């Protein structure tokens, strides 16, 4: 799984 | 699963 | 499952 | 299943 | 604007 | 802009 | 901008 | 920015 | 601007 | 899994 | 800027 | 795994 | 900025 | 698994 | 900036 | 495993 924050 | 936030 | 918020 | 906000 | 595909 | 693919 | 993929 | 591939 | 790939 | 914050 | 790769 | 915070 | 690979 | 913080 | 492989 | 902090 992948988590991406910006 | 993929989570994106910007 | 994929989860995008902008 | 897919979610997309903006 | 948002695209969900599934 | 959000984009999701599933 | 959010792209997530799965 | 946010991108996420699984 | 963040990326994550699994 | 990726976890990717900035 | 983060990227993370598994 | 990988994490990645900037 | 950071890179994780795994 | 690798962690990378910057 | 950091770099980490594992 | 690595770990990398700057």
């Amino acid at each position: 799984g992948s988590q991406a924050s910006s």
